[PDB]
């Protein structure tokens, strides 16, 4: 037969390997030939396993790239303005290996000196510490900080809004050097002169800067780059421990307010201002000299069209691009997408297609701010929002090999539930058993005995534009480690390459191989079910915890409830109506007869809407590109996701605001904003008529 | 059978004749007790017709009232302040007759007193030739301005911008008049005393002022009056001729500018500004005493459950709320919306259903800004965005009985031309001919010979929200005389009775039934054919048509498009994508395998979608709720549709605007905009994978 078990049969553990090697020999940034090559590999190979159509989908978007004859680095510079320290201006790199430098992609260009505070991890809460308890004052300064916990985007903006004129950006080995690891390339632990590179942009869901809205085509209108979306006002840079233990360590003023604040170096980890009296004079000297260029970037999309319902789209994408080498990211999710255009395109030569059409994208530039998705769906964006119905993202495969990481809407639970079920459990002491077996014991819900823990999606990947901007069900999956927003340690850095992943995560490609089951698998059931495989009720089921929860932060605030008559009950009742909608349009789901076709599509059109009904036309407060108003990139980490973000912000550090009437006013009215959407969505799930 | 032939001929012009005098025989203002009491009226009879199920839709939404104890009213005062001229506190009733009296709903409360200049009909171009031309300064003072032309809010707008302090509106005999005829009650002309009601706000698509994007539910947050939307800050009061003579006849300052400025009163139309020597210490003084006020409001929405595509919604839609007795608006198109109900119910008790679901609505509350059909559709917005087919409006029947007028979208082009051929006409010296063959004699088309004209839609009406802000198919069809925009004379005014139709529009009722037969049939057409009678071939030639206007306009400054690269080349190629496309999925419908209800289904959502591909989730500029790119409003006149909208406002008095760089810029910004989304509505129709 031509079901699910001949697809998962197919895929092969050795191919996925084959491809990596393959995918991972030589840098592939985006905007550069190398990069341009591998698409047209990859468009070639995608025509040759079968798939119906596949083109490159190109676009003008603005890059960032240092200056390759006059480097950036940062200084310590003494009173007479000579530099008696200076950072690395390369990695060294690894055994036997056009490699960009470290850098901030979008920094804009400048050189300034300045006095020095540390500000962990440039978290709101860090620098609410330090400005309202310790009454250190950023502006002016140069503020280093710890990656990790939040996006570092995130870090940049908070430390431009505490006044700051440059950031330094480290790896502290307490996030990213595990306990009884070796360093690379004899373990998969970060060595003091490696570096995260990353984008430092905070677009909120735009894409490309310079074309919000619009696809970036031939005859698009661009924005001056002084209007650009996103853009850093000031300069920064990312180094390595090595280098940022030369910078801390004769930093002075006050001490770190407690341990939290305290990383692994042999450092005080004083917050300053500045240098100790012997140093006080020294400064520090930053150098930055890259440029913001209008670049080519090239998508490769792969059609297979469905058998049935040909214009009912289930998209499998992840990006090509990468830093240096992108052993784990992206290359170890771009070689497992291969293996699942492989397998169903051997499906296809036999003779079957799906039911519905399935799209499989190799996007470009994510690194750069998930540029070529967003340019794409905004391209697509009727096709998408009137035929879309689901987006499976496909990143890094591994992060780690302890257990599965799904990130979902409510409307995938009962899929990944069962498909988990279905498959082999990878793991050592969990052989014979199913990988919802392993994986719910590795990491239990925190809610449900018996049930795996399945994360809100925010952003900080290519499903963004997809779930956030136009309301398509969207999920993905990975192997993770037993430091959830921190990233593995070689993250983005020139390490991690082919013989990291083969020698340190995955030598069988066993991890591998389950994480193609699990997104080739749910692709397999969305573009096949005759029932579209989603569960309302387990969106009214979630929608009742974030309703609450969001009570229970407002209800910190007692005396302004009573005071400004804020009341929750429009919220509680529109998700008892959507409790109630739900169960009956679930009965019906399973009485409806079964021969009737239109019954049937109204059906899976009303599920298949249903994730496009939290989607409010006028987006969230200053955020036009988050339109969901259940879920959003947090405010504060665009990594992690927020329920109800459009009440969470209103009521958001609320004791600070200066006119309580006015701040208490938009919690109201942002509570009627999410009623209202509940109830209307609930009503897309009542009898048409 | 139960065929179209089987519903045309069930309607009555008798029964027409008799819910129009059971509707007109005492007010019905918005938000009173006795238009919910005929709410509540046509709920019951609607049920009683048949209908599947009759709901009231009810919103709590801003209106606006006269003070019952404290008149509003204007004077001419003299230097002592005695007030030596009093405009009328009320129209004298007709013969035989909680009628409101004459005032501009949300006018704000006032006294202003000062000189008066009179500036034709408030359009642009006048206020151009005032200050510009004649170089007369209206700020400060009192402008009286003719009704005609343009949207009366248009005029306030003009009015506000200029620095006027109030605003008189009065019907010059020239526009409210016709040679020969009788004043009513014995012709259907504007007696001196008569005056036109009518809302002056400037909403442009928000519907409620104090709950735009969201329906004014019962738990609705609303803005505070001083936020509210499109509220005049100028008191604004309409008169009649009598009382307009008397202000107007004293006037001096320069005389006007030539004749097109000239009405048909006895008075030399003098520009202003004040009174010629003699009088000049007198002044004019307004008291304005209205309230805005929170209302409830009543919808009536009857449900048609359709046989195959219940989840399909053919809606057809027309206002319930008059300003008095609402004899022609818009209780003849009321009446029409009855019989035809009543029609197919009668089908519908015989066992017919219709192919597709048919919504019938009773709006309220049109003639404060359309707040019912907009407020319903706020809330319904999901349901309509994916499932709504097509909007007919049924605002007044007849406006006169030379002719049919039609507006509509190009897409309903072919199903109006095909309908009217099949249905007899009305008019003398055409009778056995068509209602086609009446029309396209007496309307030519200005572009083809032997075609009817037929217009753009704008806003004025209900259909408002469905085409400018959800991008649903919309079209509307009435009789009307051979003064486009300035209304029948006796327009929202007392006069406006049963027995001014039945003696001088219509003593037949055969108008209205031919009408009733138009909307009807239309209705009967989109809710059962097979395929969806729309042509989207039609829809390419007129964007051929527009976009070689909106280039002629530009090709008025060459040298500036030279300067600033200024090319229409993406728009015209879109365009001709657009035609290709379109031609070859005509090829398909009329190819495809009829067999096939899934490729049907596609290709009738291709059709139905097809309209709302033209909508931009951004909107126009600074007009967030109009979101088709192709027709807007008219930002001069509110009841004229505007093609190219976003081009067309960047072109407008371009040769004015102090910063030309950045003007022209904009020019191409918009042209971007519109060559894109031509293309992607376009790749809407390309096969779907
Ligand atoms: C969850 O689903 C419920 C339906 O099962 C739905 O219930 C509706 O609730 C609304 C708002 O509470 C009810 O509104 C009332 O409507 C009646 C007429 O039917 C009005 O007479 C009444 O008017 C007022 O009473 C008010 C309250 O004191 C007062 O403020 C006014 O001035 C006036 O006197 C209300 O407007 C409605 O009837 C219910 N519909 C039903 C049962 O069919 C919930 O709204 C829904 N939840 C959400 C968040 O949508
Ligand atoms: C109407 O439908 C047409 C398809 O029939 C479609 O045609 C496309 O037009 C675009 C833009 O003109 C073409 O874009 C070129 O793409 C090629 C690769 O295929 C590029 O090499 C080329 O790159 C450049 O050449 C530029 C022009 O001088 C220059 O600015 C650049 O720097 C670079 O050298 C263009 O990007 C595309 O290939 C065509 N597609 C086809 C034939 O399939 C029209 O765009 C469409 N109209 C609209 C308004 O969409
Ligand atoms: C990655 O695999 C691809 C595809 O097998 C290799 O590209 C092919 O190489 C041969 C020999 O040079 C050429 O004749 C073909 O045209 C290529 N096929 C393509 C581009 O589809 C490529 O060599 C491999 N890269 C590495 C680093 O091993
Ligand atoms: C850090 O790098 C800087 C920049 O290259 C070095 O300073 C330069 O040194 C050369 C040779 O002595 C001078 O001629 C340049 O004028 C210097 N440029 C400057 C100061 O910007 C500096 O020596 C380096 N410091 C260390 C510790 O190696
Ligand atoms: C997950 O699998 C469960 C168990 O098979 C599915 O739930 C069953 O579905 C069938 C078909 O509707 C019903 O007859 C059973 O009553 C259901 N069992 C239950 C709810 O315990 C469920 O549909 C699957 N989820 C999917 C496919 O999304
Ligand atoms: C308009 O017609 C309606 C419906 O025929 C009339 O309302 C009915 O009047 C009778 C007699 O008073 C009542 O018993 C019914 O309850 C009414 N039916 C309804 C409300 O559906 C109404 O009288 C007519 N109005 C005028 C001005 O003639
Ligand atoms: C226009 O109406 C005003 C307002 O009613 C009249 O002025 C009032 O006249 C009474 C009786 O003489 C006075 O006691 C009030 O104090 C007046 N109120 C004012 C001036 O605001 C006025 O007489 C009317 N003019 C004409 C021509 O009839
Ligand atoms: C208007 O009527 C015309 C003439 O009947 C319809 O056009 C015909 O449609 C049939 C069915 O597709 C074709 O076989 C003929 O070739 C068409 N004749 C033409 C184009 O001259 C047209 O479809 C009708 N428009 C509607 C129903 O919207
Ligand atoms: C890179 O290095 C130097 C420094 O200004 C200069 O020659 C060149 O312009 C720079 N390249 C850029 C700005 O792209
Ligand atoms: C921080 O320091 C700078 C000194 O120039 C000042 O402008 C700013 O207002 C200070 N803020 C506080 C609260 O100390
Ligand atoms: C892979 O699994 C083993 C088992 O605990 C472990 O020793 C090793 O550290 C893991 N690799 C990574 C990179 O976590
Ligand atoms: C109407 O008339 C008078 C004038 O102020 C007053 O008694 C009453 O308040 C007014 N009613 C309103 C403002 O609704
Ligand atoms: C119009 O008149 C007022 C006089 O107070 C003035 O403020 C305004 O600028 C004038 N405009 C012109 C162009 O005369
Ligand atoms: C109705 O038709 C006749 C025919 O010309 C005409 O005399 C009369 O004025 C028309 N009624 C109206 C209101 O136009
Ligand atoms: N995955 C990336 C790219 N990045 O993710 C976003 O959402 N924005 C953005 O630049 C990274 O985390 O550095
Ligand atoms: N049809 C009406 C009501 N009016 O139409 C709009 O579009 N806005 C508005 O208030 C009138 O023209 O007075
Ligand atoms: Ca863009
Ligand atoms: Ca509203
Ligand atoms: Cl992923
Ligand atoms: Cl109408
Ligand atoms: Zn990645
Ligand atoms: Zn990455
Ligand atoms: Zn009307
Ligand atoms: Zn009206």
């Amino acid at each position: 037969k031509h079901n699910m078990k001949a697809f998962l049969d197919e895929l092969k553990a050795e191919n996925i390997k084959k491809f990596l090697y393959n995918f991972t020999q030589i840098p592939h940034l985006a905007g550069t030939e190398q990069n341009f090559q591998l698409a047209k590999q990859i468009q070639s190979q995608w025509k040759e396993f079968g798939l119906d159509s596949v083109e490159l989908a190109h676009y003008d978007v603005l890059l960032s790239y240092p200056n390759k004859t006059h480097p950036n680095y940062i200084s310590i510079i003494n009173e007479d303005g000579n530099e008696i320290f200076n950072t690395s201006l390369f990695e060294p790199p690894p055994p036997g290996y056009d490699i960009v430098p470290p850098f901030s992609a979008f920094s804009p260009q400048g050189m300034p000196e300045g006095d020095l505070v540390y500000v962990n991890y440039a978290r709101t809460e860090d620098f609410f510490k330090l400005e309202r308890d310790m009454k250190i004052n950023c502006s002016g300064k140069i503020v280093i900080a710890r990656y990790g916990k939040v996006f570092r985007g995130n870090k940049v903006k908070n430390a431009q809004l505490a006044g700051a004129k440059g950031v330094i950006l480290y790896s502290d080995p307490a996030d990213y050097f595990a306990p009884g690891v070796k360093s690379y390339p004899d373990g998969w632990n970060l060595p003091g002169g490696g570096v995260q590179r990353g984008n430092i942009l905070n677009l909120n869901g735009a894409g490309d800067p310079l074309t919000p809205g619009y696809p970036a085509n031939e005859y698009a209108y661009r924005r001056g780059i002084a209007e650009a979306v996103g853009l850093p006002s000031i300069p920064v840079h990312p180094i390595g421990y090595y280098d940022a233990q030369k910078l801390l360590e004769k930093m002075g003023g006050s001490a770190p307010p407690d341990s939290s604040w305290r990383g692994s170096l042999k450092v005080p980890y004083n917050v300053g201002p500045g240098f100790t009296g012997n140093f006080s004079t020294q400064k520090v000297k930053m150098h930055i000299h890259s440029t913001n260029e209008v670049t080519r970037i090239y998508n490769v999309i792969g059609t297979l069209r469905g058998a049935v319902e040909p214009d009912r789209y289930v998209i499998l994408g992840g990006h090509r691009d990468s830093w240096v080498f992108g052993g784990i990211d992206p290359q170890s999710g771009a070689a497992v997408v291969h293996e699942i255009v492989r397998s169903f395109g051997t499906l296809k030569k036999e003779g079957w297609r799906p039911r519905r059409t399935i799209l499989f994208a190799s996007w470009d530039a994510e690194e750069f701010g998930l540029l070529g998705s967003t340019e794409w769906a905004e391209e697509n964006s009727r096709l998408l929002q009137e035929r879309g119905v689901a987006y499976i993202n496909a990143d890094s495969s591994i992060e780690g090999n302890y257990t599965l990481r799904v990130d979902c809407t409510p409307l995938m639970y009962s899929l990944v539930h069962n498909l988990t079920k279905e498959l082999k459990s990878p793991d050592e002491g969990f052989e014979g058993k199913s990988l919802y077996e392993s994986w719910t014991k590795k990491s239990p819900s925190p809610e449900f005995s018996g049930m795996p823990r399945i994360s809100k999606l925010g952003s900080g990947n290519d499903f963004e534009v997809f779930f956030q901007r136009l309301g398509i069900a969207s999920g993905r999956a990975r192997y993770t480690k037993n430091n959830k927003f921190s990233g593995y340690p070689l993250y983005h850095s020139v390490y991690e390459t082919y013989e990291l992943v083969e020698k340190f995560y995955d030598p069988m490609f066993k991890y591998h191989l389950t994480v193609a089951q699990v997104r080739g698998g749910m692709v397999f059931e969305l573009a096949n079910s005759i029932v579209l495989p989603f569960d309302c009720r387990d969106y009214a089921v979630v929608l009742r915890k974030y309703a609450d929860k969001i009570y229970s932060i407002s209800m910190k605030h007692p005396q302004e409830m009573k005071t400004y008559s804020v009341s929750f009950d429009s919220l509680f009742s529109a998700v008892k109506n959507f409790t109630e909608i739900a169960s009956k349009f679930s009965e019906r789901l399973q009485d409806f007869d079964k021969s009737n076709p239109i019954v049937l599509r109204m059906m899976n059109d009303q599920l298949m809407f249903l994730e496009r009904a939290f989607i409010d036309p006028l987006g969230l407060p200053d955020r036009p590109f988050y339109r969901h108003v259940i879920y959003a990139p947090s405010s504060h980490n665009k990594y992690a996701g927020e329920s109800f973000p459009g009440i969470y912000d209103a009521l958001f550090d609320i004791e600070s605001k200066v006119d309580p009437s006015k701040a208490w006013g938009e919690v109201k009215r942002q509570i009627y904003v999410a009623a209202f959407t509940v109830q209307a969505a609930a009503e897309t799930l009542s009898e048409v008529a």
